[PDB]
């Protein structure tokens, strides 16, 4: 029994940003979450380093520490950064971790890798050992399917080959698709070699994840897997129904046994 949770968390870029980041801290306590992915994780450029490449204030890190408020679960931060942001902020993704790790990557999934191309992403991975198994996490925030310079297909295949082994990779985040709307393109995600948990789910909502308030109704986040799962539940998270909004998209909640 693993619990998994995924969210875009718009980092310091949402009004009322220090009662939502303890609405996520609050929660993650309860939920004792065994892996968190982040998407949209910022810092600003222009803050000292803290520690390797995290800078203060950096949002993950924020984060980490309103967690400790509220468990003594020790939790571990790996984050990298991939392009300039919005403002003065570096955009980057993270992983929190109530488990060791025995591996760690940050790598760039696309074409451009230079910090200066909003096209520019940065994957984190994660390698747990789990009850005689070893697993793969990826925090991914992807471009959008059209975009003329990127090949979602060929990104993906990236992610898929950083490894070469036959271990399950679970593969978290935004991948800026609607399962609803561009079918074809949510399709050709399927196509690299992915399951999707949401429909492999034995209990599940509607799963929208972005709401623009049937017209605005998407789901544009996602939980993949390289191999076929047992899924208990995959329900959406943080959209005033399952607890409050703190982001501009809501969060991805699922369930898996193993
Ligand atoms: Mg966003």
């Amino acid at each position: 029994a693993m619990k998994i949770l995924t969210v875009n968390v718009h980092a310091w870029l949402e009004e009322n940003q220090m009662e939502k980041i303890d609405i996520l801290a609050r929660t993650i306590a309860e939920k004792q979450y065994d892996v968190i992915a982040m998407q949209e994780v910022n810092q600003l450029m222009n803050n000292k380093i803290i520690f390797d490449d995290i800078r203060e204030e950096n949002y993950a890190w924020v984060l980490l520490e309103t967690l400790q408020k509220y468990t003594d679960t020790d939790y571990y931060l790996h984050w990298s950064n991939s392009h300039i942001g919005f403002g003065k902020y570096n955009e980057g993704v993270a992983v929190i971790t109530r488990h060791k790790i025995k591996a760690e990557d940050e790598f760039y999934c696309t074409f451009a890798q230079s910090v200066r191309t909003i096209s520019a992403r940065r994957i984190v991975s994660i390698t747990i050992n789990y009850e005689g198994q070893d697993i793969e996490f990826y925090s991914c925030h992807m471009n959008l399917p059209n975009c003329e310079t990127e090949d979602m297909g060929k990104n993906i295949q990236t992610i898929l080959n950083r490894t070469q082994n036959s271990n399950l990779k679970i593969l978290m985040g935004d991948f800026n698709t609607d399962a609803i709307g561009n079918v074809a393109a949510y399709e050709n995600i399927l196509s690299q070699g992915l399951f999707d948990t949401y429909v492999m789910a034995e209990k599940k909502d509607d799963g929208i994840t972005v709401d623009k308030s049937d017209k605005a109704k998407k789901r544009l986040d996602y939980i993949f897997s390289n191999k076929e799962l047992k899924v208990k539940e995959s329900k959406v998270i943080f959209n005033n129904k399952n607890k409050e909004i703190v982001s501009d998209h809501f969060g991805i909640e699922v369930k898996i046994e193993f």
